[PDB]
């Protein structure tokens, strides 16, 4: 009979109870040991969840009280000397790294192209690879706590090449490669296994996922002695897991490696099946991924049995394991919690809970047993979903096709959109301006709630929050910023604030997926045809634009980062997502600019996160169709109307920013300068952190605008990396004055 497993369950748990205790206990309000009482009533609890629902292979190590990877640099000894003298227990010096210390913390980063991050394994020339008893041996731990239940599971780490690849130097080593320190790590992983093997474990996951990864050769090769160290008798066996993409180009790295076997995703990838089904070893098992980790899509029954069956066929059933395609870290607790959701939509969805018993149904059926109600039951979910209305927009399919050259394309080329432009506005040079947010008022949230409970009138809410757009202007104006913005005080997420506008979406109420640390996020939800009703920013705009002379940018969150920051359909291409998006976005954009809103921002911040995690063809067709999306938003708009892109990622491919044609493009920039020097649009290389304190001088800014000058002063704009939102009215006030008189200073020099 086939066995079902899951790669890793979603700790944060139905309630948010992990959030709750760990921001309780780093504020002072819960004890220690009140902390992992709840740690351990969580694992119970999610354990206990999966052998009900009949999960052959359970894991852990999978929880976390912030970060995996940190949990395995706390449990290696990757912990920097700067952390260590300040008498923490290591509990403690883990959430220091995580999460600072009033000493930075360490860096957080997009783990593959998810919107999970993770802390990076940070290394030293000093660093010295150990486990710590005293400090309590987590994997071994956990592993025990869940036998004492009952219940048998396989320990959860990310193996010695990927952790050591996706890791960086420390300041004072900067020479280091990470991959070099392979020797000095794998003792420290095979004492471990060896000491998991005593306790009982007999099979591990080992997670090795930059195999999916564009690798050099060099690091191909070291999967072979990664593995041939650490596989034998005193340990236990070891299922080399991979998970998000297609790892056939590393194949030979790993077709002669003595594990007991393998996972990959069907999910992302099936069409790899064949071939990586084809270097399996007599005795090696084939784990295959095919119930989606990372969206909230019902699984199609006889599509995922089909697949495998397809690796039964290459390699016989008691050889094949059904499981998620990767850890359900990244989707939510549990469909059950959803109270407002029409049943009709709901019967489209499973979460993390109810993913447990897809793959329990699937390897049961391909295993020969009756499952026919169950795959009625699904078969008739998914053949509702397919035809519903909720998908059938025959407008916007109408609309698609009108895409078109001209569509995607400005009137006129940047050098007379320019002259147009400086007629209008007439900007001085070195125009000032900054990205959107500002810091926010308690008065705020509870009048937003007050209207939400209808306590005040819309036109008593309203009015409260152009108050605090007022207030907003009216500072930049005595500041003296040139291009100015509204603050944003009516909005919540800079993607929901648009889904809940737009058709096409659903929202939960508790579809909540950990970002980073105890920060969570709630993605809508696209379902079907997107379209956009009505005005949705407009007023707002219009509002701050009427009470001051300067010219106010309106604000919009791009097609590419509303569509990576929902969970998106599994039936339609990103692509076809995008461009719905991007025509609904146009018609925004065509309001704004209708009610005399002629500057105007687009926000792609996750263009970077959906880039294909390799290069080739889909590499470059998405930044062409990122691109075209964006300039599908923007192209309607008059020569006149100026048109902002901002950016967070500071290492963003010159020539995607070129093809946007943004009159304006701002991006975070604390050489490269040089690929725009003969491209006419304008640039604000973001000139200061937004993420900290310390407001730099006259000169701490003044040396930066010389320093690129070393760039043409024609075409520079003066801003910050991102929005404020981060921080607080004081800091804020001199930073902008401060960048306001350098500026003026430079233009006054001409
Ligand atoms: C700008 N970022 C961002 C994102 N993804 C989304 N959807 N939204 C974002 O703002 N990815 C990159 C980064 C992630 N950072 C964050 C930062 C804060 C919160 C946050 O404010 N979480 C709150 C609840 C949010 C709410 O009530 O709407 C929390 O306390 O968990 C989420 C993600
Ligand atoms: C995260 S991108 C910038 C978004 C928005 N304009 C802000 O200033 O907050
Ligand atoms: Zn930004």
């Amino acid at each position: 009979m086939v066995q079902s497993s899951v790669l890793g369950f979603p700790r944060i748990g139905g309630q948010r109870e992990l959030k709750k205790i760990t921001e309780a206990y780093w504020s002072g309000k819960a004890t220690v040991e009140e902390l992992l009482a709840k740690g351990k009533e969580l694992r119970e609890h999610n354990w206990k969840l999966q052998q009900k629902a009949g999960v052959d292979i359970i894991p852990s190590n999978d929880f976390s009280y912030y970060d995996q990877v940190l949990d395995l640099s706390l449990l290696f000894n990757a912990i920097p000397e700067r952390y260590t003298k300040f008498d923490l227990a290591p509990i403690d010096v883990l959430f220091a790294m995580g999460r600072g210390l009033q000493v930075t913390a360490l860096e957080m980063v997009k783990w593959f192209d998810s919107n999970y991050h993770y802390v990076r394994p940070t290394f030293s020339h000093s660093t010295e690879f150990k486990l710590n008893t005293a400090a309590g041996i987590k994997p071994v731990d956990e592993f025990n706590e869940a036998k004492a239940l009952g219940v048998q599971t396989r320990p959860v780490i990310l193996g010695p090449v990927s952790y050591l690849y996706l890791g960086k130097a420390d300041k004072d080593s900067l020479d280091l490669e990470p991959i070099s320190l392979l020797p000095k790590i794998l003792p420290v992983y095979k004492e471990l296994l060896q000491k998991l093997k005593e306790a009982g474990a007999e099979q591990v996951q080992i997670d090795e996922p930059v195999l999916v990864l564009d690798l050099p050769e060099a690091v191909q090769s070291k999967f072979k002695e990664a593995y041939d160290a650490l596989v034998g008798a005193d340990v236990p066996e070891l299922i080399l897991t991979t998970y998000f993409g297609d790892v056939r180009p590393n194949l030979k790295a790993i077709e002669n490696l003595p594990v007991a076997g393998f996972h990959f995703d069907f999910v992302r990838v099936p069409e790899q099946l064949d071939e990586v089904a084809s270097i399996l070893k007599d005795g090696q098992t084939l784990s295959a991924g095919v119930v989606d980790g990372r969206n909230i899509w019902k699984t199609d029954f006889a599509k995922a049995s089909a697949v495998v069956q397809k690796a039964i066929e290459k390699v016989g059933k008691d050889k094949v394991v059904v499981a998620t395609s990767s850890s359900l870290l990244h989707t939510p607790v549990d469909l059950e919690s959803e109270t407002k959701l029409d049943a009709v939509i709901k019967d489209w969805f499973s979460f993390a809970t109810q993913k447990l018993d897809e793959v329990v149904v699937i390897a049961k059926n391909v295993s020969g047993e009756d499952v026919s109600k169950q795959l009625e039951a699904n078969a008739a979910s998914i053949k509702a979903r397919s035809e519903s209305s909720i998908t059938n927009d025959p407008k916007v399919q109408e609309r698609l096709t009108t895409i078109n050259e001209a569509l995607a394309t400005r009137k006129a080329a940047f050098p007379e959109r320019l002259t147009e432009q400086k007629a209008k506005y007439n900007l001085p040079l070195f125009p000032t301006t900054t990205i959107g947010s500002f810091p926010q008022t308690k008065d705020i949230r509870i009048n937003r709630n007050k209207f939400a409970k209808g306590q005040i009138t819309a036109e008593e809410y309203e009015a409260f929050i152009n108050k605090e757009i007022e207030t907003v202007v009216r500072f930049q104006e005595e500041i003296g910023l040139d291009v100015l913005v509204h603050g944003e005080p009516e909005r919540n997420d800079m993607v929901q604030y648009f889904g809940e506008q737009l058709n096409g979406f659903a929202f939960t109420t508790n579809g909540w997926v950990q970002s980073y640390g105890s920060r969570y996020v709630r993605p809508p939800i696209i379902v079907g045809d997107v379209s956009r009703p009505k005005a949705m920013t407009v007023k707002e705009s219009v509002y701050a634009q009427s009470i001051t002379s300067k010219p106010m940018k309106g604000m919009l969150t791009g097609p590419v980062t509303i569509l990576r920051w929902s969970f998106p359909r599994d039936d339609v291409s990103g692509k076809i997502q995008a461009l719905q998006l991007g025509l609904a976005l146009r018609d925004e954009v065509n309001d704004l600019e209708g009610a005399g809103i002629t500057v105007i921002q687009v926000d792609e911040p996750a263009i970077r996160e959906g880039l294909p995690l390799r290069a080739g063809k889909e590499r470059s067709d998405y930044l062409n169709w990122a691109a075209q999306s964006f300039r599908v938003a923007t192209s309607g708009v008059e020569n006149s109307t100026q048109i902002h892109s901002h950016f967070c990622y500071s290492d963003l491919d010159p020539n995607h920013i070129k093809a946007l044609d943004a009159d304006v493009v701002s991006i975070e920039f604390s050489n490269y300068i040089q690929e725009f020097s003969e491209y006419p649009n304008h640039i604000g290389l973001g000139l200061f952190d937004i993420h900290s304190p310390r407001i730099p001088s006259k000169q701490e800014f003044v040396s930066r605008i010389e320093e690129i000058l070393k760039y043409p002063a024609s075409k520079f704009w003066v801003n910050p990396d991102c929005g404020l939102k981060t921080r607080g009215w004081p800091e804020v006030k001199e930073s902008l004055t401060n960048m306001v008189e350098a500026a003026k200073e430079f233009r006054a020099k001409y």
